[PDB]
């Protein structure tokens, strides 16, 4: 016998958030869960996978990357709930 | 017998964050879980499994990477709940 | 016999943070759970896994890695609740 | 017979962090947890894991790393719950 | 029998932080937990790893790594909890 409870009862107003997982019995992958309440802001990649066999004889390669500028991010609240609260974001 | 029992009586206005995991039983991966509650800002990657058998004869490679620029990242809360209270972000 | 009790009764507005774990019974990866509130900001990686034989004969490789520049970050509560509090940020 | 208890009853408005954890029975891993309340905020890596036989014969190698610049970070409060106080950053 | 007890009652507003463990029974690693109320700020790695059989016969390598630069680190509370008290950063 297996047996789970959460949160039988409840009187007023709160904020909440659940989850609940439960498991009973060149690349591979099998049998995989991702990505539950998951975040990514910024995120880069280049080369990946090009092939089984590349660039074999006599190969001349040139390789540069350049990363800038001006760029701004601005949050007030992630992933936290909340009550009876003020939130302002002023520039 | 197994048996999970969290917050069965409440009153008044919280703010809460749950989670709960039960497990009863080149590259290669089996029966994974990733990602609960998870959070990622700034991540970079340039090469990664190109292949069995690259640059195998003879090659010439010039590789430079260069990272620079103004930017910027602000926040005021993150995965913290709060109740009764204020929250600001003045510039 | 397993048992397991956390916060019966509660009467009041806190802020809470609650996990719970049950466990019963090139590369390789089997059975295993990654990040339960986990956190990264700023994270590199530049090779890895190339391959099963990269540059075996006669090769040249010139490396260069340049890191720098004007950058900022900002946080006031990271990971940490509050309640009958106040937070603020000014610039 | 195998019991656990936390947090019977509780009366006010408090901050709180569980975390609870039950166990009972080139590269492998098997059967592990990693990061639970898990912060990282800069970390770096250059070479990893390159395959079985790279650079067998008559290789010619240079390698050079440089790391400068202005950078700044700043944090209040970090993974530390507050009640009934007052935080703030001012620049 | 094996059975534990903590926190049964609590009558205020404290702050907390509770964990507790329970265990009854080139690289290999087995059965292990890593990383509960872990930190790390500032880590740095270069080779690890490379293979079974590099640079066998005739190499020339040459290796040389520079660190430098202006950087600033500041932080108030670190893993401390704190009631009915004052904090402040000011610059």
């Amino acid at each position: 016998p297996l047996m789970v409870k959460v949160l039988d009862a409840v009187r007023g107003s709160p904020a909440i958030n659940v989850a609940v997982h439960v498991f009973r019995k060149l690349t591979t992958e099998e049998e995989f869960v991702e990505g539950i309440y998951k975040v990514e802001i910024d995120t880069k990649s280049y080369w990946k996978a090009l092939g089984i066999s590349p660039f074999h004889e006599h190969a001349e390669v040139v390789f540069t990357a350049n990363d800038s500028g001006p760029r701004r991010y601005t949050i007030a609240a992630l992933l936290s709930p909340y009550s009876y609260s003020t939130t302002a974001v002023v520039t």
